[PDB]
């Protein structure tokens, strides 16, 4: 069946609202990113610590938020010429404006009763709420779906994604699955490109591969911004294009050495997030861990930028076929549990 | 399949939970009353007015109100020898700390996903948003309740709960479902008695009936609820014997229902009484001589105890949720349409 997803997460800059196609396999037909207007934001921002009126505020809020929501969805349709009735239903994160797991407790706005009256699709959302019910922190949602899509192939792999900063699924036979934070992804390359260039990242990597690794520097590093650049200064004047062959070097390093500590005999490295487009950077993982094959997520049918939307149109498909949507080896719940609620068009 | 049906009101005195079968009708299989704990009570009353790290609060507060629903099923369950496993579903009402339908909100709390999780049963929830999505009120719910029990091809019915204050469900064939607030109901009554005896009810009404009703008093009271509301009329008056004060806030009530029911419904056939103010024989005998031309009596005498209406309309909803057929009544709330009402937290 089809099913949409829609995440919007923490940083608020939009939304992302995803289609994909679900049987044998998960399937990405079409995607649609809406930027979530300044005023909305900063009201959001504004419930994400303790304020007064915080009901009717998020009660108002959330109204503003379905209503976005709603107009993307119909958008995303649109686009693909696909009536609503085609869509068994959407899979909706909400809005997280807290998250107290400690305090057994997690807040996602959202009013799905609302996004199923304006949309006339089925609504599943707030997915969270059960896994800390169950003594769980509610997250990470992700890796169940790493799982699902790549668990039993009888090998061990790894799911990396290589966001801002790096993290890691590990998918072994026998095992139950990890997850860990590798070290930096794309932060300090980003960093480094936009104070010197100008630009928002490094495309394929093309301006580090240009580069010569520091060797000196490198080693001073595995030993933000101000971070970088305090240690530059205690250096001769070095190229921008070696500090940033340096800067990769220094992610590759990590994420290999962090991912062969906990799965030595990994076979397979399946990257995801905006690092997966970074030729470069994954030339170099794959040189670093010669044992295991490195390959974007895209290469089964993934693509790397969208794993997010499409695991919480997956979780929807998982409440619908009665399947656990958890991953208590991660969250840290009491075992397996059915994530989300039905909000029937 | 039988349903648990979750009701706790504003009054927050405490938790009603049913056990229903449905089929063809609905039947109350048994029943149970859990008292809320003052704590709790007040914890709850501090989050219906605007006030301070209420997100938080609100959310430490339901942890304790779903732990106290759930021991309330596990001992209904217990009493009745059955097993979770025999319940399709729960019908939860949750506890509304504010409800503004004209800024298009309602807010229940009650987390659904920790109640399926501590109950192992799957837990509908959250009736009342999808209505007030639709442009509805989100209240009242029950009057849909009462047109699947009650509605028929050929009778005039009024479905009248009286508990604190009084409302009413108007069902004529051919006609849409209706539903109002008829005035004060217990109110008053139950103000004065615990006032003036320790009671916290005046049982069958006896006290009432002991008195004798003021006229003056009562033309008073009319011409207009809590105990300085009543206070502040008293002084206007002499000094009556406390029956009689008793006896003329009964006949307050009474007077008030009847006459906004006869405005509204003039042919009505039956008045069909729930809420706890079914039992004040004395209030349902000035009823009934207010409304000679309709038969006036308990929902019991038509297989509904009028104590349990309220909880079994929610065990109802849930039922109507997992058949898809709409839970509201629009003619009622406002909204735009029927809908189906709720939201499904499974046990898994
Ligand atoms: N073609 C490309 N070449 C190199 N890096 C790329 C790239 N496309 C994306 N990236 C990297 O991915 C980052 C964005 O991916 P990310 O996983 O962090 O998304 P997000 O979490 O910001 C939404 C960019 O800042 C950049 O570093
Ligand atoms: N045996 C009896 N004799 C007389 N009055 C009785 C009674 N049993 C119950 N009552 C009355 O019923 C009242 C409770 O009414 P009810 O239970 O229907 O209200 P409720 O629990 O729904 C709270 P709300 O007032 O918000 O509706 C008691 O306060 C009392 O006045």
């Amino acid at each position: 069946p089809r099913y949409l997803g829609l995440m919007s997460g923490t940083s608020l800059d939009g939304m992302d609202i995803v289609l994909i196609e679900q049987g044998d396999r998960t399937t990405l037909l079409a995607s649609h990113y809406l930027p979530m207007p300044a005023g909305l934001r900063e009201d959001i921002l504004a419930l994400c610590v303790p304020g007064p009126d915080e009901i009717a505020r998020a009660a108002e809020v959330e109204q503003r938020w379905v209503a976005l929501a709603a107009q993307g969805v119909r958008e995303l349709l649109l686009q693909q010429q696909m009536s609503p009735d085609e869509v068994r239903a959407i899979g909706s994160h909400g809005q997280t404006i807290r998250h107290e797991p400690a305090r057994h407790f997690t807040v996602q706005i959202g009013n799905p009763a609302l996004l199923a009256e304006l949309t006339g699709i089925d609504v599943v959302a707030d997915f969270r709420r059960r896994d800390v019910a169950a003594g769980g922190q509610g997250a990470p949602l992700v890796p169940a779906f790493h799982q699902a899509l790549f668990g039993d192939d009888d090998t061990s792999r790894a799911v990396l994604n290589i966001g801002g900063f790096s993290n890691v699924s590990l998918l072994s036979p026998g095992k139950p699955v990890r997850g860990f934070d590798c070290g930096p992804g794309n932060v300090l390359m980003d960093a480094w490109i936009h104070h010197q260039r100008g630009e928002h990242f490094d495309r394929d990597g093309a301006w580090a591969a240009s580069g010569q690794v520091n060797h000196a520097l490198l080693a001073s590093l595995l030993a933000n911004l101000p971070w970088l650049q305090e240690h530059l200064a205690r250096h001769p004047a070095l190229p921008a294009a070696d500090i940033q062959a340096t800067l990769l070097e220094l992610s590759a390093r990590s994420i290999s050495e962090s991912l062969l500590d906990a799965q030595p005999d990994c076979e397979e490295v399946l990257v995801c997030g905006g690092g997966a487009f970074n030729t470069a950077l994954m030339k170099r993982l794959a040189m670093l861990m010669p044992e295991a094959r490195v390959a974007s997520t895209d290469e089964y049918g993934i693509p790397p930028a969208w794993m997010e939307g499409m695991a919480f149109a997956w979780l929807a498909h998982r409440f619908l076929e009665r399947l656990p949507g958890n991953c208590p080896d991660v969250t840290g719940a009491l075992g397996p549990r059915t994530l989300g609620a039905l909000y029937p068009a």
